[PDB]
């Protein structure tokens, strides 16, 4: 049960308020980054201390089952535990179901939209309940983002598409789907990261447009959202010169109280974006931004630099006159009415999809609608006399690349070998004159600074080889400029990266065991 | 257990095969689907009466989930195996990863006490872990002496280059193992130690004759057996001095007259997986079945036709090629072994950051290194000014390379920007002109025709580039040739290509804004 608020002595009341982030593994030593992901002696000692969530990065299902066990049996009042699964579960946690990006069912609902809204609905929904049974309850998806430039390093295909008709069903969609769980949802990022060529991990990002526009544009995926019952709102990093001159979003009274929380009426909790990021750590202290920060009206503190010191900051600005104890409860009373939400529901691997066939066919026919081609077949080899060119971001960030994955395996059985270079290397690379099928692996995501530009490198490739034809996974929006750069060479494109993905693509175009 | 009789003949035979599984718990999840049984298959399978599965694949606490789910469709208790050689963590990780044995023996060099205290450590830590996980059949130690540098399939896997050397360490490997209740076998029979031949790729020939044999291959395996190794794992090889007409895996002179009579082993006999194309490529998959049980063989690893087997063993006992009483030989000696293996439950068992397990991990690291100089420094730069080359053999193949790992990270502080490429493409690659630091994770293993050999390509590297550093992680047989070839380059060396490793041997060459 929860405890009555006014029980909590301040500092475990705005204890609440924050969420910290740990990994899913198991112990402190695979930790993937200790900088910023607390060890279990640390992690244990914040939830004892009143920590109000924790959100987990990294491990496998059967591991996040486990850690938000131990998390949750160390927790006097039960954790907020979330997780960024914008593509489903599988997408941070190996062995749950993984959905093709959002922007994939953009494509669905232009061409169809009863669909698209259906495949959504069932892609929350799913999301939802496999995310219930690894003990995460709190889900930062969908995202609400309208993606109106091209150019967009860090949403990219993460949004579900380019106008905010199109983005306002097919999330609605999603939170309607989730909504048949107990588990919160979040609209994210508020007042959307849509227009930007910068990524605000990297720096501080700034949308020039008016109040007009704003609310044209940006907004109604948001006012759906919150019309729709969305449990939360995660802001993001941005100058919104048009409301505040001064602060960015996070740090802005007039934009997540005047716009969002009066405005749009929005009763749910307002949720930094993480506060250890680049654009924000880059314009105020730690310290001054949490302070802010709750000044500006946000409920949650995601992920700040420095716990420890922040509530003692937060307790000196309640002393100083900077803050009231009154407005940290009132923070508290919103997280108590999402933690009621929560309290009302799975045990791993019980509600886990996994070879369930209605499932694997949901996410097989959104790669099959969402597809893009030219049709054309192209040529067969003998062995190893042909060269499958594999392009990914980073090799570290290529988790869909495995022995015998399809896109491997497949170009093999027709004479193409494989070759994994970085996009970034690729530009010094001499290649042998022989047949050659090329496939990008290529898309936007957070750390992201500018997207890939393989058109350049491609063309000075065609020239120097014969390409069979080129695949591209991930972000469509390079495939303007490469049918106007290479019309000659024929191409294929889908938006997942994932094996499945990989295998419909590769087949339509015709000894290990450890 | 139920008495040995109360067994159909077709649930006895069934007994003597071990198939293999992922230990992911779906099928999709499958990265090797031609091998592995789908999960229909492998409870049909083990209703039938199957002896035994081995794992591959999955986290460990995927791999608890998998074992559970496998016993619970068994009469008779399942064996259980990994090659968890360098630890459970090796195979599934969440568990503990040790360095490879060699770095154990290489210890023994200069301190033989240690190193057999610590490959106690390894063996006791990995007997514990198994357990927890639900892995009753540890196979390993891997007893063969790698005399041959070039071998590709054992290498590093040994835990040395002479008998005495790996009798040492293989025995309290197998000492540290027996204070749980967990098979171990010895590898591989009569040793795969000289040969440049992988007979995953192809059947290697053994010219040595039994005097040979007997001075170096075999003095390993009789102090495993004295010492009770409970199963000895042999071979595909053709050793003519053994036997002219058949690979010890077929051979009845080998596995019946060398190892079951002359060694007097009462354990359980194990073909080397049957789906390797060292086998393969020597006789069709029912006659190597049967051959195989016809030289004494209480285990068929992996055939590749299961179903098939069965049937064309039911076979030879009609036409009594085979015999009804040789099969319940064989399941006599698994009635033994699993009468022993009947734990605790994961995570409990796991050593996870137990600073005696961590610290044991990290002195094999630090006493197995070797660096050319007493020590040394190297230049530091700004910013994404230099370059931090990553070789490894491949990609696919290199999970110790995760994201910020310190190999990436701790180069990039000092201004070395991280680019990983294969060695096979390397040759290939114009380097821009930057000082370089060159690292590379190059080892034996399964599935290797040629031990990676990056000598040549290095030293053309090194004439066009301003290269500060080469680091090796992994084999250390090419170190010589670095030594006279590149003299004036520094390089460091270690056995281990894990976080902690890389961890190491990086700081030590001196003295991030991404979350996602
Ligand atoms: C614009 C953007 O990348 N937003 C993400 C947000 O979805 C996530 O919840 C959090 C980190 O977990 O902050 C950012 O990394
Ligand atoms: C020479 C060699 O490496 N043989 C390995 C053996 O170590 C392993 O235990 C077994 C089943 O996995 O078969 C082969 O893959």
């Amino acid at each position: 049960p929860l405890p009555p608020v006014e029980s909590l002595s301040l500092r475990q009341a705005i204890a609440q308020m924050i969420v910290v982030r740990g990994a899913g593994y198991l112990f402190d030593y695979e930790r993937p980054y200790p900088q910023w992901e607390a060890d279990q002696t640390t992690l244990q000692r914040w939830i004892e201390a009143g920590i109000g969530g924790v959100i987990l990065l990294g491990g496998s299902a059967a591991e996040v089952a486990q850690k938000t066990k131990q998390l949750q049996s160390w927790a006097e009042i039960p954790l907020l535990i979330a997780a960024d699964i914008e593509e489903g579960v599988g997408q941070r946690f190996r062995g749950a179901t993984e959905f093709p990006p959002p922007m994939a069912f953009g494509e669905i609902w232009r061409t169809d939209p009863h669909q698209a809204i259906a495949l959504a609905e069932t892609m929350g929904a799913t999301t939802a309940q496999e995310a219930l049974s690894l003990g995460i309850n709190w889900v930062l998806a969908p995202v609400l983002d309208v993606n109106n430039n091209p150019h967009n390093p860090v949403i990219n295909i993460r949004a579900f598409g380019e106008t905010p008709d199109q983005v306002s069903a097919l999330g609605t969609a999603f939170i309607r789907g989730a909504q048949q769980y107990a588990v919160l949802t979040t609209a994210k990022h508020f007042p959307g990261h849509g227009d930007t060529a910068t990524d605000s991990h990297l720096a501080l990002p700034t949308i020039s447009h008016d109040d007009t526009r704003l609310n044209t544009v940006e907004l109604p995926p948001f006012k759906a959202a919150i019309q729709g019952g969305v449990d939360a709102v995660m802001n993001a990093h941005l100058m919104i010169p048009a409301w505040d001159q001064q602060y960015p979003a996070t740090l802005s009274p007039a934009i997540l109280t005047g716009q969002l929380r009066h405005k749009l009426g929005f009763k749910g909790l307002i949720v930094t974006d993480a506060l250890v990021m680049g654009g924000i750590t880059q314009f105020a202290a730690p310290d001054t931004v949490v302070v802010q920060a709750i000044a500006a009206g946000a409920d949650i503190l995601l992920m700040p630099p420095d716990v420890d010191g922040a509530i003692i900051a937060i307790e000196t600005a309640i002393k100083t006159g900077q803050l009231s104890e009154s407005r940290i409860y009132e923070s508290v009373e919103r997280i108590w009415q999402a933690k009621q939400k929560i309290l009302t529901a799975s045990t791993f691997p019980q509600g886990i999809s996994g070879d369930r066939p209605e499932t694997r066919k949901t996410v097989a026919m959104v790669l099959e609608r969402a597809t893009k081609h030219q049709l054309v077949k192209i040529s067969s080899f003998p062995d190893n006399f042909a060269r499958n060119l594999i392009v990914v971001d980073s090799v570290l960030k290529s988790p869909f690349l495995r022995p015998n994955c399809p896109a491997i395996a497949i170009p093999q059985r027709h004479g193409y070998a494989a070759e994994i270079v970085e996009l970034k290397t690729l530009p010094r690379l001499q290649l042998e004159a022989i047949p050659t099928l090329i496939q990008c692996f290529l898309r936007g995501n957070p750390f992201t600074e500018k997207l890939a530009d393989p058109i350049d490198v491609l063309q000075k490739i065609a020239a120097q080889i014969p390409l069979q034809g080129v695949i591209f996974y991930g972000s469509p929006y390079f495939l303007e400029a490469l049918q106007t750069t290479l019309p000659e060479i024929p191409w294929w494109f889908s938006y997942g990266q994932m094996a499945i993905a990989q295998a419909e693509i590769c087949t339509s175009l015709w000894a290990e065991f450890i």
